[PDB]
């Protein structure tokens, strides 16, 4: 029996694995009960921790996933199945996952805690892309992720209501990062030390945790890969997500008293509201999503962007950036004339119904506004020129532009921002060219994933990801990327210098799309309020 | 005794003109003729009536009076400035046109030309310098015309409706002297049958107003639009604004001591024209530039609707039309209201004055429209660099008043049946007095049309002398032909597609895309749209 794979938290005895990497050995407990399962009547509620349990808990392997929607479709293709889940689905799924050098470190250790994305309605902790062995290695870390509840199961919310308060999945979320702070120093983590990071909807989370006071003092740092709270997709109004409760209720056969709906609500299998969460929403559309956090006054006092205008920042430090494509692979989904299988060069009446999806609910003069930024009126009709700007639209309205507003506000208010954008294209990346480096694909690099022997990466490539990680965790280490080479400044309101991330050596340029992001971030704005 | 090359009988009777020298020969030009009764006392503000007939010879010898207009003085004794400055007497009495015709008179028709100043429906005279015909004449052998039209409040005042000032009177003097170049010009060698308008800023709204006008557009056959476009924001007003102007011009000179039009007009016509003159720009509804009191009326009897309306519902098959503009449109009207703006120093504004030289460039727009057109015109990675903010607000007042609404009329007509030819000039006068930062200005692009560089009183270039010859050749060929190419690099018509154009200056011609198509997809596209949400 080996001593370093048993640990004593404070509900109890866990009983870990050793895992194998290519520079070494690493301690992994995996499936750690962080919450009582919220089944049952325990379903929309907030999170109770974990009583304590007698004899060791099996931490060998990963947990259940939080019951989600299954993306079918391409099926069989790698570029969707590698975020489907890889567990079976059940409620009972708050679990996380604890990765440390072995032997357990005996000096307090930086702690990284994962937040996956996935439109608040589906991801997993246990997703190979997710894998925490090889930073730990690498990097000398303590990694954390957590499952939280996503989809209805999540962020159901009847506001004002306490059997369905909204926000639970954030509250597994600060859970499990209170959990961090009482239990980590046990696997040799610093809990004076917690870099909190994510992507997309993870993303949003970190940065929702950052404007809710509570969360605050459960971590230091804050990464935020290609997502912002203040993006169009990552909140929910308290009206509307009443509306989308009491409509999915009536889709599932719960009439339509609070009380009354949610307890019918309860009686339904997972699976089924699984099956009708998509048909709350109120047009077609791409990059929305049904059950997102509310802003209800309580996890958030306000909308995201108001505490972000009216925040102080000093002593915060955040990395954030962007993939070249963001919007590219979204337009699958929904944007008419796009596929991966041919080149999708679009006509203009495409396009034109493409900008509609993608900027949905908003006034005609609102759309025409988007159309005409994104024209070139001297080559108007130019199917490649249109597949490009579509895919500039979707992906600086809900990526770029919201988080280079996070990146602008919170550097001149007092933040130390660095910024970057991600543009290899992986050398396995299995999506057609014209998508050139789509959301989600820079992930595989930090977390090592291509020092993986039985992947195909190059060798340049293996390089690249110890770069990152070698970036990401002397930022979790000190506040600042650079190993103390060409230097990554950081970001401001005024300069708005960021830095390219591939195989070439760091360079730095101006502007996160600064003329397309003025349009997003100060005009429109001002357009949808008269 | 007499010279039978100077002695022509009009319509009216008999004419006497004189021989003028030009560098490469004799022409004869018959200046101030009469065409209309004056429109003095009693005629004030009235439609022009047609000149009666005359027995002996009127001397038609010299420039006639300027028109009444209202005399620049920002800054006195610069040659910028005075060159547009009246050169005659100001008076009421100023329907006189002038023909210049070669030297002797063709045997065969013979292509006219009829030329419309600018001046912001305000000021002009076709006595000015810049205007003199004799070059084209003496270069290209066609027959030069142009006439004074009224301007200011003689010319465009208009209280709609009624009858003793019934507005655009100005526009009919240029109707008037274009009825008279169909009934007269053939007895000074001119074919009635190739008659080509052309104009300059105001005087290129005019000409657009003629095609736009069917008894006009009976009148002439091609035209050329410099410059200007009757769509512009500036050249038309609607009838109750125009209306306000009119009833708070005479509160302002003392009428009435206005609910009855005839009573209000007939006060109105005792004030003597100065005093007219010198409160005229105090009805402005604000603080601008680019904008103007009294300029013609949208009250369906001229124009049955507005210009951009008759230009999209129009049917331009058969019709050839010139089109262009300089390349710094707005740099000229800066200096004349814009804060941190001065011909003497390099006029480097600050982020605050660009936006307070947005309101004043982009008048009566509500702030919502203000914001689109400062999110379109800053560079959202140097939003304070002053030159860049100096050349910014010119091109707000450049595409805003004269390039886009220039570029819509040329896509429409193109799109509609018309052939179109679009140029940008961009030579810089070696003579020039304005500073350099203000580039290309508005108007100067004219002297070389007209030739003026061949004058050789004036130290012209021998360059730009060879880019005049070359310039009014284009024009000639135009119209000749409806064609500026000769029968070297071809310049190709413009569409609404491909938005081909070229750019003159002193190198061969380049054909460029694009009338700052980007900039005038927001005037011309959008920010109507917003004008109405
Ligand atoms: C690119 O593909 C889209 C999607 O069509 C599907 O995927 C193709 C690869 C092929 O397998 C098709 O048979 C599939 O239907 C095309 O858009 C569709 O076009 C068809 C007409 O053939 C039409 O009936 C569908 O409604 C369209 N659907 C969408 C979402 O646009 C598109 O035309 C293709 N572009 C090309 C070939 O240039
Ligand atoms: C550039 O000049 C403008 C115009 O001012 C006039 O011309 C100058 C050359 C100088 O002789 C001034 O005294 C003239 O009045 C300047 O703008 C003016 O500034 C003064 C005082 O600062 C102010 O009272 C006026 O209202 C301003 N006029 C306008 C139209 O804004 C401007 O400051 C000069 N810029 C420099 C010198 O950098
Ligand atoms: N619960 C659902 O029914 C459901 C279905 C589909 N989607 C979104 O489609 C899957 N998807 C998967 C990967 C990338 C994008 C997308 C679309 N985004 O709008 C969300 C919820
Ligand atoms: N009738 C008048 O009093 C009057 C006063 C001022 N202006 C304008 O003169 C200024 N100005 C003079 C020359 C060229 C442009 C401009 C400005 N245009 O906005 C016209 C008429
Ligand atoms: C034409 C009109 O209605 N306006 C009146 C007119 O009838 C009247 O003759 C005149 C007397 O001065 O006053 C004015
Ligand atoms: C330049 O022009 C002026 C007037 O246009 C004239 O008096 C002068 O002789 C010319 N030549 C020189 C060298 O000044
Ligand atoms: C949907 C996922 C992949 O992107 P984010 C919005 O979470
Ligand atoms: C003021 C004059 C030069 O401009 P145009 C509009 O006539």
């Amino acid at each position: 029996e080996d001593a370093e794979l048993l640990v004593t938290v404070r509900g109890g005895r866990l009983r870990g694995i050793r895992l194998k990497t290519p520079g070494g050995p690493v301690s992994a407990f995996l499936g750690i009960p962080f919450a009582e399962p919220p089944m049952g009547p325990r379903r929309f509620l907030p999170p109770e921790p974990k009583q304590p349990w007698s004899g060791v808990v099996d931490a060998t392997t990963f947990q259940s996933v939080c019951y989600q929607y299954v993306d079918t479709l391409y099926p069989g293709f790698e570029g969707t199945e590698m975020w489907n889940p890889n567990r079976e689905l059940s409620e009972d799924c708050l679990y996380l996952n604890v990765w440390t050098p072995y032997p357990r470190p005996t000096s307090p250790t930086p702690v990284l805690v994962w937040i996956y994305g996935g439109g608040f309605y589906s991801g997993a902790s246990s997703l190979d892309v997710y894998d925490g062995r090889f930073l730990v290695q690498a990097e000398r870390t303590v990694l954390v992720s957590m499952n939280y509840r996503v989809g209805a199961f999540g962020f159901l919310a009847l506001p004002g209501s306490r059997e369905a308060p909204g926000n639970v999945g954030l509250l597994d979320q600060r859970l499990a990062l209170q959990w961090v702070q009482e239990n980590v120093a046990a696997f040799g983590g610093d809990p004076t030390s917690v870099t909190l990071f994510g992507e997309s909807a993870g993303a949003a989370s970190v940065g929702m945790h950052l404007l809710s006071p509570p969360s605050r003092g459960l971590f230091h740092r804050a990464v935020l890969q290609s997502g912002a709270p203040n993006g169009p997709w990552a909140t929910v109004g308290m009206g509307e997500a009443r509306r989308r409760a009491t409509q999915l209720a009536h889709l599932v056969g719960c009439p339509p008293n609070d009380t009354e709906l949610v307890a019918c609500l309860r009686t339904r299998p997972a699976q089924v509201l699984v099956n009708h969460e998509w048909h709350v929403l109120p047009q077609e559309s791409v990059f929305r999503f049904s059950f997102v956090p509310v802003v209800d006054g309580d996890f958030l006092s306000d909308t995201p962007e108001a505490l972000i205008n009216a925040g102080d920042f000093h002593g915060l430090q955040v990395l954030v950036g962007v993939v070249k494509d963001e919007g590219s692979y979204f337009l699958v989904y929904g944007a008419p004339g796009f596929s991966k299988d041919n080149e999708s060069l679009i006509s203009r009446a495409e396009f034109l119904a493409g900008v509609r999806v993608g900027v949905p609910q908003v006034s005609d003069l609102a759309a025409e506004a988007v159309v005409l930024h994104y024209t070139d009126w001297l080559h108007p009709e130019d199917p490649a020129r249109l597949r490009e700007a579509l895919s500039d639209v979707v992906g600086d309205h809900n990526v770029v532009c919201p988080v280079a507003q996070l990146a602008g506000r919170l550097a001149a208010q007092g933040a130390r921002v660095y910024a970057y954008v991600f543009e290899h294209r992986a050398s396995t990346l299995s999506w057609p060219l014209w998508m050139g480096v789509p959301h989600g694909y820079e992930i595989e690099f930090i977390f090592g994933i291509p020092l993986d022997p039985s992947r195909n990466y190059t060798a340049e490539e293996k390089i690249f990801a110890q770069r990152l990680m070698r970036y990401w965790a002397n930022f979790a280490r000190t506040g600042d990327p650079n190993e103390p080479a060409p230097q990554w400044p950081p970001y401001t309101a005024g300069a708005q210098q960021y830095v390219s991330l591939d195989l070439r050596p760091l360079e730095v340029r101006r502007g996160l799309r600064a003329q397309a992001c003025a349009f997003w971030n100060r005009f429109l704005p001002k357009l949808l309020s008269a």
